[PDB]
């Protein structure tokens, strides 16, 4: 699959806003993440023993993974699917080391859109969901292909 220069547009339009505080971006995904699926939280021993949302907001380390995740996904959106080089290492990374289900980042790519679709109404209408979903689904698509050459199922 391949996206269009205008979809590409419409992501990269959106995610400029994302960009203008990536730190509370990266705890209200993260925290809709855990509260959505909290099976989520037990990949992770460094969060597992938070609680409540509260410990959660209040947590420096998981503001930090946050920050460390979406400035990730922004270099690859960045790269307007042109993505083999930055998806390698975090495709080893989360198969072989943190082992990582398909299934998981499915429910990361819904965790994002809920985000994005309460704090930027304006420019997450329809069409723009639909240009972040398709750039989600190609990078989910394409680390679910390196999986399996790792040796992962998914
Ligand atoms: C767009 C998808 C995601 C991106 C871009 C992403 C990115 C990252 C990055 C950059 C790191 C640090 C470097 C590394 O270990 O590779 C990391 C660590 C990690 N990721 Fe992800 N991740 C994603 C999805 C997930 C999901 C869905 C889970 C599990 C629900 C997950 C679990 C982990 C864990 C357990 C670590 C280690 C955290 C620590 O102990 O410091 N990641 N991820």
């Amino acid at each position: 699959m391949v996206l269009s220069e205008g979809e590409w547009q419409l992501v990269l339009h959106v995610w400029a806003k994302v960009e203008a505080d990536v730190a509370g971006h990266g705890q209200d995904i993260l925290i809709r993440l855990f509260k959505s699926h909290p099976e989520t939280l037990e990949k992770f021993d460094r969060f597992k023993h938070l609680k409540t949302e509260a410990e959660m907001k209040a947590s420096e380390d998981l503001k930090k993974h946050g920050v460390t995740v979406l400035t990730a996904l922004g270099a690859i959106l960045k790269k307007k699917g042109h993505h083999e080089a930055e998806l390698k290492p975090l495709a080893q990374s989360h198969a072989t080391k943190h082992k990582i289900p398909i299934k998981y980042l499915e429910f990361w790519s819904e965790a994002i859109i809920h985000v994005l679709h309460s704090r930027h109404p304006g420019n997450f209408g329809a069409d723009a969901q639909g240009a972040m979903n398709k750039a989600l689904e190609l990078f989910r698509k394409d680390i679910a292909a390196k999986y399996k050459e790792l040796g992962y199922q998914g």
